[PDB]
């Protein structure tokens, strides 16, 4: 039985972050890719799959309250100075308005999909949106955490499940750009369109409430 | 004398529609892309300059109201109906505001730049707006014409002056991906960044007020 029905758009997602969970972070980078549900359902010969002709794109860098760690700033090419330099601003109530509103252009139900999604992506986002005193903003929303559906997919169809481990093994190639929130995101898309019927029936299958995960902190 | 001070931002933008001007066309497509001027200004061997780290991206498909030109879909792969199977919603008020809060993150004076964006791009969105009574919504902007600059600096250095043609004579290649918006713009971020800091004089010299662009019609 589907929990909620069939999702009508995946929203591939992905944030940079000053540190890991246990520095309490903040965001630096995020980007949403929403991808209809027919480009997997029903989609249209290389090694790679092209990703699809009609999507919807999102990438945003974000000043955080906090300097980044060196190891975020080797990983993620970001430091809090340089994202000063280029004028970014903090996450704020226009921000928050800005993510609705390029949700509110997506059909519903809306699902988003992150890699250890449940880790980092999700709860970030929820403490961010708790900071800002709009705890469920964006409860409308169902997630994944692709780790969870690529780890059982696999086990259907017969390790690291790291991003890079997981499109090496299916690509034979190491992925283009590991080192922005776009590339992370493209890199997923590719994995996820390796067997996307599959895929999306388990999305379909297992999508949770985002008001189900806990904020981070706050 | 600068007639409006530095520009801040300069939005590479992009946008396709169902036809040319005189078919009275409506947008498929849509690509914003935000470098701050320090990109320019002070950039970090390669052929073809890597765009910026910092940047902040938008990119969304529209249903238009009406059909795609053969020509049209032959050149940017979208049409009416498949924008419509992707569940894609009109140029509507919602769409207007996410625009504008995209632009609310970055530093002012913005200025969009887009090439033959006096033909193309900028009557184009004047028109939008204005078939949603929200002329003048983004006249707190400047713009300029690539085409325009591109010109003025080949000019002071020392033909067909096509995105694929400038591209080419600059870098001796054809540029990646010549049927999306995004695509688009990448390409002509590349062009500004092969000479940045005259291109980003010029800009500045000689950006002029968006409401001084007239609507395509309406
Ligand atoms: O930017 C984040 C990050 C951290 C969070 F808590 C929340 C969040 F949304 C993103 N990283 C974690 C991560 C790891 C694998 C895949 N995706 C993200 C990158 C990272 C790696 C190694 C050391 C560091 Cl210090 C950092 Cl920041
Ligand atoms: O999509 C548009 C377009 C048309 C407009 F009026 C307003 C606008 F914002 C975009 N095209 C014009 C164009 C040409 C060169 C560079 N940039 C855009 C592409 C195009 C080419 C050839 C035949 C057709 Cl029928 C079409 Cl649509
Ligand atoms: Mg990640
Ligand atoms: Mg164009």
């Amino acid at each position: 039985a589907l929990p909620h029905g069939h999702m009508q758009t995946l929203i591939f997602f992905d944030m940079e972050a000053t540190g890991l969970p246990s520095s309490r972070p903040e965001v630096t980078e995020l980007c949403l890719l929403a991808v209809h549900r027919c480009a997997l359902e029903s989609p249209p010969p290389p090694t790679v799959p092209p990703p699809p002709r009609v999507v919807d794109k999102l990438s945003l860098c974000v000043a955080p309250g906090k300097a980044c760690s060196p190891a975020a700033s080797e990983i993620t090419g970001l430091s809090t100075a340089v994202l000063a330099a280029h004028g970014r601003q903090c996450f704020d109530d226009n921000l928050a308005n800005l993510l609705l509103a390029f949700l509110r252009r997506q059909p519903q139900p809306w699902c988003l999909v992150a890699h250890n999604g449940d880790r980092y992506d999700f709860p970030l986002l929820q403490a961010e949106l708790a900071m800002l005193g709009l705890t469920s903003a964006l409860d409308g929303a169902f997630c994944v955490d692709s780790i969870t559906a690529l780890k059982a997919l696999e086990r259907a169809s017969s390790k690291s499940y790291s991003l890079g481990s997981i499109y090496t093994r299916l690509y034979g190639q190491s992925p283009p750009d590991s080192h922005t929130a776009e590339g992370d995101v493209l890199a997923l898309l590719s994995i996820c369109q390796w067997r996307p019927q599959a895929l999306l029936r388990w999305v379909d299958a297992h999508a949770r409430p985002f008001g189900t995960i806990r904020p981070m902190y706050g």
